[PDB]
DNA sequence: ACATGACATG
DNA sequence: ACATGTCATGT
């Protein structure tokens, strides 16, 4: 991850979600991430897959 | 409005980026499951998600 | 590049 | 009210 020649770029991935689930991405994002709410619903999304397969 | 008093909430935007190879995987994903919603498999991966956490 | 939203079509 | 995308602005 992070920086390096050739990197592919990131896709746009949008959609609507209750509020209260946002809030907790944001909550996740402020106390793991920097606040940075993006990278904290890679992560969240990550382990939503994993549980899939 | 009416479904307002009655507890329905109105959905929110997240908007974020995503690795390609994640993005392919929530598509597969809505395809087995949502009727290609890419939303909504977003949705119910995001909420297994958050069930580990807390 | 990336992170957030405002616009903008079906 | 949803679903998905593209612009635009500040990192």
């Amino acid at each position: 991850n992070s920086v390096f020649f050739g990197k592919k770029k990131k896709v746009s991935l949008h959609l609507l979600v209750d509020p209260d689930m946002k809030d907790e991405i944001i909550k996740y994002a402020q106390e793991k991430d920097f606040d940075n709410v993006s990278q904290a619903g890679r992560e969240i999304l990550k382990k939503g897959l994993e549980q899939i397969a």
